[PDB]
């Protein structure tokens, strides 16, 4: 961008648009950059530590911060997410548009005890697209770090780490190490800004609705099936019990037991917890009563794991342990927090075609009956995709994350993110930002020795992301009325979604988008 | 039209259509009409009876009936109601086609003690649309006989019957009689049909929407006015009592004596009453504590009256007595049913600007205050319109009416239908229809007397009405989240606006139109 | 001008055959049993009540007038012209208020 | 693929929908509002047809010996299958699938 310390470089757009099929969502940010690691590279790992085997890690942390809007309310307001998801049976991005400008670099000179910042007119400030996703790709894994939900915050760009192949805290010769610098990058000084657009691919809908009928109450409810089923194995009150096979037809008084056409979903069983912590054992169990993977012999929590619902009905205060995606509350403590500083998900919603999550997906046989041998049966708690199933995969939130970089692998199966969201084989790109080193002053005499001597610095600006998402309309011929999200109407000393009398914005309860109805 | 005894004059036309900013109702219902009255005009009044003065009344029954779909739900389905009414800041009616179709007039047989139908190939259907307003506009009473709110329900047609001056019970030299074969009709046989068209006159959206700032409330809360008032007419702790005239300037602790420009909306104060028994007066005082007014020795309860809030906040228990609109349930008895089998209508909504319904509208000087006369005020239960005022009318509801004629008077007042709705000049012309006479028999002998011997009959068919109506986009930069209309998702026996095992459609409740919210 | 009487008044616009679908509030108490008690009874709209009846419109404004009769012994034995006259009020000056509002005599 | 057996539609053929309309009887000759609940009695006939195009996916076995092939009986009985019989009621003897030609993995 060109020209003036004295000249603004972008202006702020911060605002919805809706269009019928379409609706723009632009949103514009005030960020702050310190200088990190000292401009330096370093590398990181567990050693020393006193970290278990399924906490080992190598890697390598970096000078740069990075941009994440990769959380919905980083775009789409209360009110709009309300519009969304009460009119609507689906959306999904398609284009965006990436604003970075109003540079302002500053240096921070301290002595004492007492500090003042001047601005260096002649710093720059680098950016760069990953546009060919050369880098480790740290989004998509529910960093903070995001824009804020509210435009009025201003916020610090997290920093760039990576982490790559470990054997135990040491690393591998297959072990990849990044220079970000390596990279073509723009260099900003206060006149300048940056810009770049994306298209995402094509990606379904996500299905912002749901279902009013469930896998197992398909049939028509008036009329017997053609199709018969062996009822008995014996008579039928005539004495005792002898030996028979009687065959009954499929009837509106049997819908467990007629033939049909589908399975529900996959199976991971997760283990039961309730929110009144009396029902629970008395132990710690979640490490080791948890639904866990193996991974080069590192345990590692299935953690929200298979789509699966939260509990059948009227159970509404159990939760799977590590089945629901769960948000903090702004009183929340990094750690050992109560229950009432955070905010569980329900996906009781796919109850109709997915099995809950914390019970058997079903019941198998297990070997021949006979005279001589009783027919035993087993229960399936993990079962993959059988031919037939068909399922409903999890909600998204107006506080999660919207997509995730599919892996590069040989192979996925149906790789919509498991956290919720859209999967890309070609994200939006990382763009990662440094300010640029400034030297103190050097000696009088060369010296070959790397510089290690600063001016302190740091810089801010605004950021804007514009995303254009499609809509699918609403078609239903549902004569009652639906369940629409509502906010209340009884009177209390705060309006949710709202600043208090400090100024914090809070997200009261976290809003997925399955209101409206579909028939299966 | 044109054709056979054999074939269909008109197709089942119901849906609707939503395409922006117009939404497309389409109604078609089954009618029954049968004779009246024996194709006789009757005088009718209060003669005998045994009357009083305020219910005396002189006029005519005719052998017509006639359409009215002269409410909501005749056109807008219970989802499409909540579509319209929580995306929409308003809405108004544009244009209408309405049809008449698929006759088939019957002659009834009856022997015994039995009873034979069969079809009377030759017989026609009479119909017309009053277009110049000739007749007594009867539609805008709120009848019941409107199209019913759910598809599949049959429906008898009303008779048309109007009123004329009365003194008394007798009629004066002034009295109207109305003829309504006068009118050139369309005479209809089994293979015809009958269609016109229509457009409404420009008329104000229907406010959709309540205000979230009240009259009362519109400075900005951070700053002082720059205009004073008289503050106290004495001092002030400087002992004892003294007068004195000190004068402050309007500020944020005091916005009860903030000098304004806007006064609330107009005001003819209601007896409150409470749906909890015990709180009331032991005694009947619905006529005799009533709102009335008073027309040529004749009194008539204002009901609903004036645009008034029902109540004000935290006592939603009272209602004005005749101040809303109140809905019989599906069980309610014709008279004297207990309150359980109604729905009264809530406006508190308008409370932001309107006065509430049972209080006083103020309070007015009434004297002059001297050191020899102490200042008096009196309250003031009656107000009509000031220079300043501003109101909102009352509210519609899916099962209200929608339009009613404006009186032909020099003279109206914001001529908005009390009831609710549209004002209409030139209003949706009534549609007149009834069978026509098929003598029995004649005598062999030619007879001079009005023949009075006639082959019974009645006649059904299909009705079609279609309505575009113009809708009124929200714009709302509101960042937190709207009221919104939603059913119930607690699980019950019933669900809301459906039929019953019985297979009777049921309203549980009324349905305004506000929930979005403006700025005042 | 509207050279015209109406044929209907602002009471008698409902057709005097069918019920109304609204309620009013009919009784506040019942309704012979025995004594009386404390009730809230509701009726709908009906032709037998046209003064009970929900309706749309109100009718003109009102400012009152006294009352005179044409044969002189129905009135009062005083000169009540000025003195009961509906008057009104302007910089301190009276000023009879004729012929006033339009209203039935 | 549906698991009682066949294709899965995305879009399938559309459910076709149909009802005798009501015919009132006949109603009072005083107004009421109340549900219609009396009609006559009747029901309706006619013919239906239903034409699909089924495309063919062609033999092309090189296959030497003779094929499994779904056949009727030779040997004599006092009924022919998939027939009506002497009371005139049709009836399907047994469940026929479509697997008698063969083809290599
Ligand atoms: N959300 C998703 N993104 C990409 N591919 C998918 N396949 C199934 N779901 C998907
Ligand atoms: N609803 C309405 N119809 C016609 N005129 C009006 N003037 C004010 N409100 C009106
Ligand atoms: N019968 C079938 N119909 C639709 N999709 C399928 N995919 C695999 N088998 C199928
Ligand atoms: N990836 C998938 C496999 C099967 N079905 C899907 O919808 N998706
Ligand atoms: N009729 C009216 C008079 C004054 N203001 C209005 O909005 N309407």
């Amino acid at each position: 961008g060109a020209d003036g310390v004295g000249n603004a470089s972008g202006n702020w757009h911060c605002d919805s648009t809706w269009l019928g099929d379409r609706v723009i969502t632009t949103s514009t940010r005030t960020w702050a950059l310190p200088t990190y690691n000292n401009h330096l590279y370093k590398q990181i790992s567990s050693a020393s530590t006193g970290a278990s085997n399924d906490n080992h890690y190598f890697g390598y942390s970096t000078p740069w911060g990075y941009f994440d809007f990769n959380r919905f309310h980083c775009h789409f307001s209360p009110r709009d997410w309300q519009r969304l998801i009460n009119n609507n049976w689906g959306f999904r991005p398609k284009r965006l548009n990436f604003k970075l400008f109003n540079i302002q670099v500053k240096e921070v000179t301290t002595n004492d005890g007492v500090t003042t910042i001047a601005n260096n007119l002649t710093s720059t400030v680098q950016v760069f697209s990953d546009s060919e996703y050369q880098l480790p790709y740290v989004l998509g894994s529910a960093h903070q770090g995001c824009l804020p939900p509210f435009p009025a915050d201003v916020f610090m760009i997290p920093q760039y780490g990576y982490l790559t192949l470990n054997n135990g805290s040491q690393a591998v010769g297959r072990s990849s190490f990044y220079c970000l610098e390596y990279f073509p990058s723009q260099m900003l000084r206060t006149g300048n800004n940056f810009t770049f657009s994306y298209t995402f691919e094509e990606v379904p809908f996500h299905s912002s609705y749901a279902h009013s009928q469930s896998l197992d109450r398909l049939m028509n409810p008036l009329i017997d099936q053609y199709l018969y089923y062996l009822n008995r194995t014996q008579n039928q009150s005539g004495s005792a019990q002898n030996k028979d096979l009687l065959f009954s037809r499929g009837s509106p008084a049997g819908m467990s037991v007629q033939p049909k056409n589908w399975l529900p979903g996959p199976c991971y069983r997760q283990q039961r917890v309730s929110k009144t912590k009396t029902d629970n054992n008395n132990s710690n169990f979640t490490w080791t009563g948890a639904s866990k993977y193996n991974l080069n012999g590192r345990e590692s929590i299935i953690n929200p794991g298979t789509a699966m619902a939260s509990h059948k009905d009227d159970e509404d205060k159990f939760f799977p342990m590590s089945g629901v995606m769960i948000f903090g509350k702004e009183s929340a403590g990094a750690s050992n927090t109560a229950l009432d500083n955070v905010m569980i998900t329900d996906e009781e919603e796919i109850k109709a075609t997915n099995p809950v999550a914390t019970e058997r997906f079903g019941t198998v046989a297990v070997n021949f009956q006979s005279s001589s041998t009783d027919p035993a049966t087993g229960d399936v708690h993990a079962m993959g995709a059988l031919p037939g199933m068909v399922w409903q995969d999890r909600d998204v939130y107006l506080q999660g994350p919207i997509w995730a970089k599919i892996p590069h692998t040989d192979g996925h199966f149906h790789p919509s993110p498991l956290m919720g969201g859209f999967g890309l084989k070609n994200p939006p790109p990382q763009i990662l930002i440094k300010n640029t080193p400034v030297p103190a002053n050097p000696p009088a005499e060369f010296s070959a020795t790397k510089f290690a001597s600063f001016i302190t610095q740091y810089s801010t600006g605004q950021v804007s992301v514009e995303i254009e998402w499609e809509l699918q309309k609403e078609n239903s011929k549902r004569w009652n009325p639906e369940v629409q999200y509502t906010s209340n109407y009884a009177k209390s000393a705060n309006v949710d979604f709202t600043v208090d009398n400090n100024g914090l914005y809070t997200e009261p309860r976290p809003i997925g988008t399955r209101y409206l109805t579909r028939p299966l």
